[PDB]
């Protein structure tokens, strides 16, 4: 089956092909329609199966491009992974004129993040910086409808970002979709995600 059978919009289809993604991987076949349906997803599959591309594709297909507002928030456990996500979104979104996707990490002045957030469809960042930006109302979360956790195991493990993610989650609108993707699903992650997803759909190979 091809990407067309997944009912993606033409700009996303064209972007996928331009970015070198000719046919969906098994996890993409399963997860993309469920993502388009608006369901909360837990996608658990090993590294390299295509999970980053899954959520990036669901995200881009969901965007109202003509509304220059932050509709999608994506968290990553490291600065490098935040940038990797940005690279994937920018590649697949290459046919979407005026797409604004930006990375929010430590080391840039907050005043510059403030300016960048005035033109930002998709915010990608680390939990600490994103929390700070929401607290300052530099990122007003009122237009966010899709909240994505990449490497959710690493995000929510002991000594990581559960407190900040709980806080961010609570700041978001009541009505929203969440996606969590992870290589593993240990008890701590199963338990943590009950805070955010009432009755998630699981996607596994
Ligand atoms: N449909 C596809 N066709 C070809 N290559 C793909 C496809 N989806 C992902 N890839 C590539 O496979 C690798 C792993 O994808 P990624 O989305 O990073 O997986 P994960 O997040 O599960 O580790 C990357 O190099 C990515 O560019």
């Amino acid at each position: 089956a091809d990407f067309e059978s997944l009912l993606l919009s033409r700009p996303v289809l064209e972007g996928l092909r331009a970015a070198g993604f000719e046919r969906p991987s098994p996890v993409q076949l399963k997860a993309i329609p469920l993502g388009r349906c608006g369901l909360d997803l837990i996608v658990q599959a090993k590294s390299g199966t295509g999970k980053t591309c899954v959520f990036s594709t669901i995200a881009l297909d969901s965007l109202v491009l003509e509304n220059l507002s932050t509709q999608i928030l994506i968290l990553a456990p490291t600065r490098e992974i935040a940038v990797q996500i940005h690279s994937v979104i920018t590649a697949i979104g290459i046919k979407m004129e005026g797409l604004e996707c930006h990375v929010f990490i430590g080391g840039t002045p907050l005043s510059q993040d403030k300016t960048r957030l005035k033109k930002c469809h998709i915010a990608v960042g680390s939990p600490g910086r994103i929390k700070q930006l929401i607290e300052l109302d530099y990122l007003n979360p009122g237009s966010i409808r899709l909240f994505i956790l990449d490497e959710a195991d690493k995000l929510l493990e002991e000594g990581s970002f559960q407190e900040q993610i709980n806080w961010i989650y609570s700041s978001l609108p009541a009505s929203k979709q969440m996606l969590a993707v992870s290589a593993t699903y240990p008890e701590f992650l199963a338990n943590a995600l009950t805070k955010y997803m009432r009755d998630p759909t699981f996607v596994r190979l």
